């Protein structure tokens, strides 16, 4: 079920039809950024993610940044035998890369899925070209899993591989740390 | 790529759009083939496929009955269609036991990976098993597709246990190998 996530000046907040407009005038003037995925600048990705949670499959969230909308992520690929989940569909606009906001939004939501939802895995997927959200994912300390061949075209359209990695809930404390770590240097 | 339902056939081997109608048959023989098939998540549970049947209404997914000279003998599926690349997963596979190892898993492979690759036109097409399971890790590894990596804490076994997943895929460029591999081992 929806959730709003706060630290501080951030605030993840359940995306709404009012956000589309905005989102995609902030994607396309940060396009060179968002080359690894899919089609950030089009409005029916995020509709699409708005009638997913309709569907109970996605919980897409806008990050407010001092109230201001800077990016986008969302849980998605619910399993709930188990119960696990995806966190994807993550982008910043390029101001905000590198100034830990991503750690944040990160601590919440993996917080929010281990202690709350009772994880047991959270997986997140980048492309096998887009090495700087590869590090940001390692940096985590979450574990690679492997390399998905074939399955994701980037923003222009051309085929890459996924790397594909998780989290288990008796790794969250590990991860935990490594996040809270960060926050005080 | 449409996920439109099909029948696939070969000899006397049909693979044919599951209905409605097939569960109650399915679950008598998953029942009675209990033991082989623990490593599966709710093979014995109507609800399984009745959900199958459900999401093909809706494009995502293509259940199918297997028939031996119209005699079911097992079922597969099409699932986890991803259109813009087009790819997809063949998974929910799972035969009597009476049928392993008479060929018709690979019969049955490859006929779904050609309606995937040759119709559908798809880059890619998943297989994933349970950890636990090494007679389907066998039986994918025999196909060619090549073993992606281990998904920890991705499924239970049929009495509840959380186990890993092994993730194997096929792309386009390995189909054309895959498909003479296969032909290979059939007459004609
Ligand atoms: C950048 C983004 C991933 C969010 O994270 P962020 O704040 O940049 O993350 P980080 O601050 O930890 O920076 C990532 C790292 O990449 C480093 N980096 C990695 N590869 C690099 C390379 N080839 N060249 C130069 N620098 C590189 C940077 O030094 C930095 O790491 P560091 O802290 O060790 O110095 C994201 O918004 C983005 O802009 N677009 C695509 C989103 C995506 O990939 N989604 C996948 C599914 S969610
Ligand atoms: C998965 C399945 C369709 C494979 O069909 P099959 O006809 O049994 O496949 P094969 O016999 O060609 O291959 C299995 C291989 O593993 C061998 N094998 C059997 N038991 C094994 C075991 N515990 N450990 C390792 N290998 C084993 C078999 O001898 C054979 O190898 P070989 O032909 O080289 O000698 C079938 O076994 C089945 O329905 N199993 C129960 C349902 C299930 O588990 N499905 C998994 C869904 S992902």
């Amino acid at each position: 079920l929806p959730i709003t996530l706060q630290r501080g000046a951030l605030r993840l907040e359940p995306m709404v039809e009012a956000d589309v407009p905005e989102l995609v005038e902030l994607a396309d003037a940060n396009r060179e950024v968002l080359q690894y995925m899919s089609a950030p600048q089009r409005p029916d990705w995020y509709r699409q993610a708005i009638a997913d949670q309709r569907e109970g499959r996605a919980l897409p969230l806008v990050v407010r940044l001092g109230n201001r909308i800077v990016g986008t992520t969302r849980f998605l690929d619910f399993m709930p035998a188990l119960p696990a989940c995806e966190i994807g569909g993550t982008w910043l606009e390029q101001s905000q890369h590198g100034m830990g906001l991503n750690a944040s939004m990160k601590y919440l939501m993996l917080r929010h899925a281990f202690d709350s939802w009772q994880m047991v895995r959270v997986q997140l997927k980048t492309a096998a070209s887009n090495l700087r959200s590869q590090r940001a994912i390692e940096k985590l300390g979450a574990v690679r899993e492997g390399v998905l061949r074939n399955h994701r075209r980037l923003a222009g359209g051309r085929l890459d591989d996924s790397v594909l990695y998780s989290i288990t809930d008796h790794e969250w404390p590990q991860v935990k740390a490594a996040l809270e770590a960060g926050f005080s240097g």
